[PDB]
This record gives C-alpha cells, structure tokens and sequence, in this order.
C-alpha cells in the first residue's frame, strides 16, 4: 500500500522534517509556541485563501489555525512542500513576511500555518492525509 510511516519522536520545536511522499517533498514541522499563537492571531476575513485545504477533513473547512494542524495543541504542522502557484518548493526557517515560508520562484509568502498571505500562489499549501498512530509516528496517506 501508499501508505509510509514517519518515525518523529526526535523532531524538536522549531525544526522541519522533510519527507519525500508520491515524488514530492511533505514539510513536517513541530512549531514553536511563536508559530502557534501567531497562525492563531489571524482572522479568516485577512485570509487569502479561507479554505483549510485539508484532506483529513471535510473539504469545506474553514481555514482556522486549528484546521491547518494534526493536534489540538497545534504543535503538528504537516502540509505538501510544494507551492500553489507552480510547484517550486517553498523555504521554510520562518522565512518571508508571514513567518512560515517564502518560495523564491515568484514570491509567494505562506504564513505560520502555511496559509497564503501575499504573491501569486492562489492556495493554503494542501494538507496530505496525515494522521499519528501512537505517540512517535504519523502516518502519510
Ligand atoms: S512557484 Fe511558488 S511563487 Fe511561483
């Protein structure tokens, strides 16, 4: 079957484990408590794009902080490395304006929770299919 399995018991806050998945980069980062009240701090009506687009929930989400993560804590950030606009891989590091990522080819910043705020991306980055299966792994697809 798809499905691999993501060992992330040694990821510490603030670090980004990237994973390659069906050919493409997935970006599994443990935020900060900055990243966490941060994507929390905005409101949907500043959002470019108000869709969580997130597979592991209905499709019509609302993009809130808490539909972008896997917990409640909202310590688990895991979302496609692979920018809306065309594909180029976004930088991550709190990089651009937003504090999450820049991707270079065009400039499209993506904020905390990896939401787009400013460039030509039209999308939030896509949340893959994603869920823990104990306390040290997650499950991709
Ligand atoms: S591919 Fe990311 S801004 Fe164009």
């Amino acid at each position: 079957l798809a499905s691999i399995f993501v060992d992330v018991s040694s990821v510490e806050p603030g670090v980004q484990l990237t994973v390659k998945f069906l050919g493409k980069p997935i970006f599994i980062r443990r935020r900060t408590e900055a990243d966490i009240e941060l994507g929390r701090s905005v409101q949907l009506g500043q959002l470019v794009d108000t869709n969580a687009r997130n597979a592991n929930i209905d499709a019509g989400a609302e993009a809130t902080d808490q539909n972008r993560t896997l917990d409640e804590a909202g310590e688990w950030l895991v979302m496609w490395g692979v920018c809306t606009h065309l594909g180029c891989v976004p930088i991550g590091g709190v990089s651009g304006d937003f504090g999450g990522w820049f991707c270079p080819c065009h400039g499209s910043h993506f904020d905390s929770a990896g939401r787009i705020r400013k460039g030509p991306a039209p999308e939030n980055l896509p949340i893959p299919l994603a869920k823990f299966i104990d306390e040290t792994t997650i499950q991709l697809g």
